[PDB]
């Protein structure tokens, strides 16, 4: 899916003036941030809302992302308003990347918009006190890099990410693995059987 | 019972084109409401009647549910008219969920229909004035989330739910716990001994 | 007395395959009538006769009960012909309730049979004209729910019930309170001293 | 006088194991006859003789009472041979009623025995032909319930009772009112002045 | 005259502790004899003599009355030796009847004493043979109750009474009617004109 | 003649305050003597003389009557000195009997006075020896009551009376019958023809 | 002859308004003298002369009768001047006795007139001295009542009468017996044979 090459066969949206996989994401030189080789323009965090209800631990952090949130990286192409090709910084041929059909914005069901009223919670620090209060959020392992949240049925658990809210924070990349399409839509494991879901919500 | 997986052993009705527990109830993205990850189509409240007699406190609210009533969520599959698989919004494989035998409607004794003339009252605000008038509806605790109605014989009491009629409202989920089948048919405690019944009707 | 649990200590007749107080009387769902949660099979009213003499106001109504008479509910187990356990509708374990000794019918002095030639009158509308004609049937209060017949010596009087013959009708429950055994055999007050009798027959 | 309660102050004979006025006469359930709530054992009529002389209209009926005579009810405790407490049918506490001193039989002047050679005539049908023959037995009124024998000096006359000999029959209750002690020994009017006697024997 | 009530106006002797006409003569219960409701003490017959001369039919019966003679009843208060109030058996208030002035014995001209040497003959059987022998004692009628002695000038004749000497016996009540004072001193007809005397002595 | 009623038509002397025949002679109660019901005051016998001559049998008895002589009864009103109305003992209305004209004494030819020098002999015992001596005084019959003196021409003879002088004594009533006026002046038979005179003086 | 009844057959003079023998001579009451029952008017004795000659003993008594002479009684109707019916005192019917023909005076040979110059001597005392002087006047008997003069040939002699001249006096009745007509004209014995005459004049 994320093979945006012109010669790709399974890509819904692909360029027409380049053949490279990685220019859409990674540039060897002249990148944006010291988070691996990011060459994509990201929006502001002030225009994003998250899931909030009186059953969680994220009440004060229900508005806005952080400046170092990977969820920002994902929504940079998964917001429905940022150009797929027009947001590049280090373009591959000195000009704007040509897009097929002229639709430089993601559409369809994959579009997420700007409101997360219908999405799984992201960018909040899972805490051992919160886990004890709920009593069902598995366990924590700190000896691994990155630290993972222990599960009673899945090997290696789910990776966690460091953010402003804390060093053990759930994120857009917790479930989705961008590069590996072994279990589409790039889930960390094949979802049939609910075994990934049972990893956390036991 | 509510394990609608194809590989389930104790489910009366199960799908044949999926293996996931939660797609029938919860979808990670593109949900219906900001009430936890609801992916089920609910009917209108105008076609529902409730228990009403000259011994209660719910005389003006004996017709119709609210738009935010959990009882609506439960009757969405427990009405006897809404499709068990056809009412999903975010389907798991891009098509309608296949049902065994083709009976996409609940039948048997578990069917409740649309008339509650033979059911325990639901969706009404229990009030301290009403409790004092009756003199037997236990007591109230507001320091817990959700607020519970105190009982003289059962630990932790019964949870209450917030609705349009009020913040302390009895509901379909007051007695039934959807996920925990420790005491089937998903009662909050084992019913033998009438100890749950004695919790309120002392 | 009416604690029909298997673990009960003072019950003459008790079940052996259940432990619940209320299944014998009340079922949460799938009840019989919109009169509180009735799960007991009642007989026909055409086979019942009542007390009749040329000193009362019930001459035309000396034969048969009404379809909404609480006396029917009481005689449903107090007729001497209806099964104590076999008349349930919503059984607690999917089968007929097991009875100790196999005697599913009430016996002894408590048995009332089908003829009320030796019983206090029931199911007739007490009227202010009739009270004035007799001149001793206390007085009437309509501001209370249910309306009561005023007594000159007892606080709160006797409750009355609504029926087909009228809205102020004496009934089996007028003297007997089914749940409260403070004054056995479930009388509304302790009978020693004839103070209950003096409440009406002054 | 007829207040046989243990706490009574003016009763010659009173019980010691009960406090109720009416168990001695009336039981709510399980009575003897369809004549109001009779719970007292009555003797046979074959052992009773009546006043008979060649000046009356009761020559063929001078021996024995009827099975439905109220005089039998009165003599059930006013015969001098039937137990005051031992003749109850529906006892108040599951055992024989305890009597003070052990004298369960009425004694003294109030005792009447079994021979009415010294008593006013009872249980005979007064007839208009007989009244015309004597010419002094007042008049008859049939529009009242029960029918009364008209008197020229007393309001409302004397009530009459229905029996086997006829529908207008003098009886033990014609002069004596069991419940009202306004004019002791329970006469229908105060006897001073002979006005009751002048009501009939003008 | 015989109205012995305390409120009487024409009575020479009256009581002061009662107001009843009939207690002096009749008691409803506990009477003396089976001759109508007699409550007066009578003297012995051995102390009485009668009119005797060689012109009548009563030679062998000139000494003593019978045990069933009404003349005994009359002399019970008309002997001059028996107490007017002290001879009662069933007293009206549990004590001796109080008499005005303390003179409980009849005095004056009305007093008759114990010797009938100056009185009209009583208590002897008038016989048809005796009537034929005298030839002036009217005639006899047996079809009436009581049998009367026919007179040629007076309607209905004189009533006769049954006694030991015979069934057609003259008696104290033959001329005197105790209750009817239409013709004082309680004669059966007004005596002016000798028409009563001419009824027998033609 | 002897009908002294006020309404009488043939009576020379009659009362004005009474209507009774017999009060002048007979009173039912309180009479004077045991000689039938005498209510008239009689004079003394010492003031009476009789017929005496040397041809009879009454020489020693020619002065004075006896205390039991009927002639005394007759002269009680036939002496000319005793009051006709003032000599009553048992008066009919509590007062002296009123007489017409005020003449309470008999006058005229019927007056006899106190001397019998001009009258037929009375009050002497006729004896069989005396009859044999005279040889004309009929015969004697003792089997009749009263004994009569036999006559050869008149049926039933003349009645005789008992007195102190003897049991067969002539008397004022021998010829005169007081009640029967068939042959006035109350003779025992019609005197025309001298047949009564020939009965004795043959 | 002396049967003066109206129905008489042998009487020359008889009444027409009466039928009685004795009213002409004897009245029961109201007579004239104490000489037996005389009811006839007698004349004076001064107008009568008697037989007188110088051969007797009656020289000084030859003029006039005595006031007590029976000869006066006889001449009262045998004088020829006194009325036969008009001289009665006690008349039988309140009026003068009617006489046949109107001749109330005796006539014919039986008339004696007023002069006894032709009659046998009367009313003089026969004396024993006079009898001795004459020597033929029988003898005297004093033991009989009345005293008689003894005769030598006739049984019982002649009765004598008492008068003023003496106790043994001849009289009109000496020979004549007024009542007995055995030997007419009422002689004491049949005169044929002169045996009566020979009784005295021997
Ligand atoms: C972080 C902000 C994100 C973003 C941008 C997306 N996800 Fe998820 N996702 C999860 C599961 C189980 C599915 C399968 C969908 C299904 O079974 O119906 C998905 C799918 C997607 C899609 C495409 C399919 C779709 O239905 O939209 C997209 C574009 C997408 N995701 C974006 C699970 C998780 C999860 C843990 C349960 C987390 C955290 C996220 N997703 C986070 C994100
Ligand atoms: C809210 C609208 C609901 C719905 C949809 C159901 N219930 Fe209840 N329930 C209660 C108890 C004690 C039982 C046991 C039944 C028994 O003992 O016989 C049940 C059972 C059910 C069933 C299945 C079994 C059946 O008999 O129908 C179903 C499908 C069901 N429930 C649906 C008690 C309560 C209660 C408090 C007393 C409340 C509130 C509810 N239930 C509410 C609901
Ligand atoms: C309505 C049809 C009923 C029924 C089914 C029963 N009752 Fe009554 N009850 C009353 C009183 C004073 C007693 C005490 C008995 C006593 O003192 O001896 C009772 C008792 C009973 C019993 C059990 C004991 C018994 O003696 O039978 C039963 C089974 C019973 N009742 C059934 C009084 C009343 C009353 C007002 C006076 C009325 C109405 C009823 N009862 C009605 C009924
Ligand atoms: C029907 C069989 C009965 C019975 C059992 C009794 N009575 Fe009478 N009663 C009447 C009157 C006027 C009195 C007063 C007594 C008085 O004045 O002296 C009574 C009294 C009694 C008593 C108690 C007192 C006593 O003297 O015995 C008793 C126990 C009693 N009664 C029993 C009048 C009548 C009457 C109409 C005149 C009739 C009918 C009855 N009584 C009937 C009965
Ligand atoms: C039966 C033993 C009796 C008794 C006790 C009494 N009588 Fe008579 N009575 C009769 C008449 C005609 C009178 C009127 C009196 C009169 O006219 O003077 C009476 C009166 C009385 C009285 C009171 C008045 C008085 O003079 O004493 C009394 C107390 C009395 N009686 C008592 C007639 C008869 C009669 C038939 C002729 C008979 C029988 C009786 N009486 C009997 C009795
Ligand atoms: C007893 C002492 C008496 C009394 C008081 C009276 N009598 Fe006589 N009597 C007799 C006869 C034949 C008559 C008729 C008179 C006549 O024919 O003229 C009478 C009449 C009377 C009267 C009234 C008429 C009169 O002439 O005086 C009276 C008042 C009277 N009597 C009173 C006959 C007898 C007789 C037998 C011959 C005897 C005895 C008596 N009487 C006795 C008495
Ligand atoms: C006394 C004064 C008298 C009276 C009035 C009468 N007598 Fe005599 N009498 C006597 C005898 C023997 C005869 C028979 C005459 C004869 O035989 O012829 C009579 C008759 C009469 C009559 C009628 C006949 C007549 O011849 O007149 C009358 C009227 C009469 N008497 C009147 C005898 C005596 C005698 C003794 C001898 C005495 C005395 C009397 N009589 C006296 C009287
Ligand atoms: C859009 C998404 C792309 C595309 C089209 C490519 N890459 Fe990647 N890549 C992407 C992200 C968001 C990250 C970092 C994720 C994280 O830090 O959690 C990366 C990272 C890499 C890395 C180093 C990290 C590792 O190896 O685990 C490499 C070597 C890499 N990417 C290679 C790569 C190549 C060869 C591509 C085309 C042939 C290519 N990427 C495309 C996001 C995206
Ligand atoms: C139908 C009912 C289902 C089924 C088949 C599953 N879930 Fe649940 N779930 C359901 C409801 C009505 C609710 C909310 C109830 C309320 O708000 O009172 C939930 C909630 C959850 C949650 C979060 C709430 C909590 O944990 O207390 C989780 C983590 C969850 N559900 C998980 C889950 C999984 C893992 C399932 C398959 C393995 C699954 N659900 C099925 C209703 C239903
Ligand atoms: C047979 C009788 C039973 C038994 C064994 C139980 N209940 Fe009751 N109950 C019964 C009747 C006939 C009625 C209605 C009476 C009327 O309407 O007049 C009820 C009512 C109730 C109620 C609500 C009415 C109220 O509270 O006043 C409750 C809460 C209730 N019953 C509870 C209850 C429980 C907890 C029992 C076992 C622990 C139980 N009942 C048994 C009749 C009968
Ligand atoms: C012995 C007598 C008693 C006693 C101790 C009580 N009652 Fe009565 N009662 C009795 C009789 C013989 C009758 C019927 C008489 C008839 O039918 O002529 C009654 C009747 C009643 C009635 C209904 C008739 C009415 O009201 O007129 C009542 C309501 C009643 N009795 C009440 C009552 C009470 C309350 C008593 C004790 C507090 C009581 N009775 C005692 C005889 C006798
Ligand atoms: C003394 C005498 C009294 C008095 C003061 C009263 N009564 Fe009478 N009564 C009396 C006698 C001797 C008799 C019987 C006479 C007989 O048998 O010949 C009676 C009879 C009655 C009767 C029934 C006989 C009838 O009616 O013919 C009655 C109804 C009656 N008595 C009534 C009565 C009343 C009402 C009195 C006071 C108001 C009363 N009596 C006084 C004697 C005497
Ligand atoms: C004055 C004389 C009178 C009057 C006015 C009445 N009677 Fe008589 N009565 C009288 C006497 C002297 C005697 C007795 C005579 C004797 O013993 O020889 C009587 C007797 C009676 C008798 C009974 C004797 C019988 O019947 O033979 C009766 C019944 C009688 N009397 C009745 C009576 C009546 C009814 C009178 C008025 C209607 C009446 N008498 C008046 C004297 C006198
Ligand atoms: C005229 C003479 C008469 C008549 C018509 C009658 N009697 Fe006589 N009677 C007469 C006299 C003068 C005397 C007395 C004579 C004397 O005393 O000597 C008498 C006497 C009697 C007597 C009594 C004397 C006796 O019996 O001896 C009687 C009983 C008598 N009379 C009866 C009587 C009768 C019955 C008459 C009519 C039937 C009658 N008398 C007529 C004179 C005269």
């Amino acid at each position: 899916k994320h093979d945006l090459s012109s010669g790709s066969t399974g890509a819904t949206f692909k360029a027409t003036n380049t053949d490279q996989i990685c220019v859409f994401c990674h540039t060897p030189h002249n990148a944006q941030q010291d988070i691996p080789l990011w060459n994509r323009g990201n929006p502001t965090a002030s225009t994003f809302t998250l899931y909030s209800s009186s059953s969680m631990n994220n009440v004060p952090v229900k508005q806005g992302f952080t400046a170092d949130s990977i969820s920002l990286f994902c929504m940079s192409c998964h917001d429905g308003a940022t150009g797929l090709g027009g947001a590049v910084h280090n373009d591959p041929n000195g000009a704007a990347i040509a897009m097929v059909g002229g639709n430089d914005l993601i559409t369809g069901e994959a579009n997420l918009g700007t409101d997360l009223s219908n999405d799984h919670p992201v960018n909040f620090e899972v805490t051992p006190a919160g886990i004890a209060a709920d009593g069902n959020l598995g366990a924590l392992d700190t000896g691994t890099n990155p630290p993972t949240m222990k599960t009673g049925d899945v090997t290696n658990g789910l990776p966690l990410f460091k953010s402003a809210r804390g060093a053990t924070t759930l994120e857009c990349g917790s479930c989705h693995k961008v590069h590996d399409n072994t279990d589409a839509p790039f889930l960390r494991t094949t979802m049939a059987g609910s075994k990934l879901c049972l990893g956390c919500h036991k």
